[PDB]
């Protein structure tokens, strides 16, 4: 059984492309793969940061994950910062790293990849997510996994990183993003029926009144049979047939519908969370079990350095 | 009152110039201050190393300073990675350094630019008061101390502003060869230091061809007579005797037996170090010793990261 690590920075809010993007395709290997996410409130540290809105975007996050249907008695959730394991071994990488290396792609701005790479190495990650410019950092992560193997001990595998994009209600040629200057572009899990409705049917089409499939030429369109597609469980050339008598209104109108009881339950549960202390009992689980898995890798870190007895 | 941070370097042998310089000075201040004595191997890391000869010389400086006097009951000793919180706060410490200041002191691997604001975390995370003096350890203090004032500031006020405590003119010891020359372990001529550990019998060889001069009067200035004088101040020292004794006691005497005594004095001040060194290397107390002294580190240590944690919004 293969292991993933996926690292989840805390931001604040999760548009539904990323949803789609990561969130929904790693959450349902928990089952096939031995599978960790990490919110890495360690590496949100290197901006700067309201220090409520950090533990605001911390709690937010977990509750998000586990309302997605990530189930926390298969996979491990937990904070990075309570993995004391992380700042350790990211110490050692740093004394492996070169500057050269780091300067190529504050102070933990400059010097956090080793922290990631340590991030990954301490569960004998086998696999990656592919976060987009994710390309550069998961090298270094290999390169520097390999140069402690050479130098002290083979201790790590090298992980490997294995593999719908949506975009913009508002302009289809641009991804959906949180960032997005206009609130309309974007959909957010939590955002409510009336409101998530409201977007839905303002979402740029065409006129041809045919809901059909071309991305380079009906992007507006295209983008919302492929979320209807993978909200809806259908194929989009099904979707087509459904509505071969019928124009963008009650499609729309549709799509509407079928997002909201795609996120009903979601949000039902982020709230049942986010209040209870059921959330932090799942954290501090999550937390006892990275912190004994972590702390096995790090004694052979040390070991293999040399850092105590 | 008063706490002192000495974070010490395991590097694998201790010239008399040090036992005198620092260790002496500062595990005498042992019961008017809360001293802690940290053993900085995460630091030694910074720089080649060999697994073996660390492990070999965090053990052997733990034991040294035991063998000097350092009251495991009133200092606090122990091992730095022996205690997360600084690694934990270290990170933290990075994420106020900025890159410049940093780049104002030294491909080169990484934690070798980016190890101060971790010698930063060392200390302000025990409420240092006071700081040993170190050779480059001016500009290395002068970024604690902004580091600390610039969080203080920013997120909350937690950090006291440490100082440099200078001791009782402790004496700068130099070779018995080049007298010019500071005492270093890495001269490649062994007659030029002493280490603690030497044998009477290499004690004794090393001292009567100590350099001197030609005019065989036992009298101490410093600028003219500098192999001389340093031999005097290593009598004295050692000695418990002032300089103005010896020059009384070694009147109408000349450089002959001013080395044979004080080839004695110096035996008879590092046999008790050498006996108690060489109980302590072997046993299991001393393992003890430095499982207290974590234990104590890390109480006091997880208090102040828990504040620095709440004060950035890390956690819950």
């Amino acid at each position: 059984k293969q292991t993933i690590f996926s690292g989840i920075q805390p931001s604040g809010s999760v548009t539904l492309g990323n949803y789609i993007g990561a969130m929904k395709q790693f959450v349902e290997l928990q089952h096939d793969y031995n599978s960790y996410f990490c919110i890495v409130d360690q590496h949100a540290i290197t901006v700067p940061q309201d220090r409520l809105e950090l533990r605001k975007n911390i709690r937010n996050l977990a509750a998000l994950y586990l309302a997605v249907g990530l189930d926390p008695e298969k996979a491990t959730l937990f904070i990075q910062s309570e993995v004391p394991a992380h700042a350790q071994a990211g110490w050692m990488m740093q004394c492996v790293a070169y500057i050269g290396e780091l300067e190529r792609m504050v102070s933990g701005l400059l010097t956090y990849p080793p922290l990631m790479a340590a991030d990954i190495l301490l569960y004998g990650t086998d696999l990656v997510p592919p976060g987009e410019d994710q390309k550069q950092h998961l090298e270094l992560t290999r390169n520097l996994a390999e140069r402690f193997n050479k130098k002290y001990n083979d201790i790590f595998t090298i992980p490997e990183v294995k593999i719908a994009r949506i975009m913009s209600l508002n302009d289809p040629l641009k991804k959906m993003s949180k960032s997005d200057p206009n609130q309309k572009a974007y959909i957010t899990l939590l955002d409510e029926p009336k409101q998530l409705e409201k977007k839905i049917k303002s979402a740029v089409t065409d006129s041809e009144g045919i809901v059909k499939f071309d991305k380079e030429n009906k992007p507006g369109v295209s983008n919302l049979l492929t979320i209807y597609s993978i909200l809806g469980n259908t194929t989009i050339e099904e979707l087509e047939a459904k509505y071969e008598g019928k124009g963008y209104g009650e499609f729309k109108g549709d799509l509407a519908e079928v997002v909201v009881n795609a996120l009903k339950p979601i949000q039902d549960r982020y709230y049942e969370l986010i209040e209870s202390e059921e959330l932090d009992r799942i954290l501090d689980e999550g937390a006892e079990r990275a912190n004994r898995t972590a702390n096995k890798m790090l004694k052979k870190m040390e070991n293999a350095m040399g850092l105590g007895r």
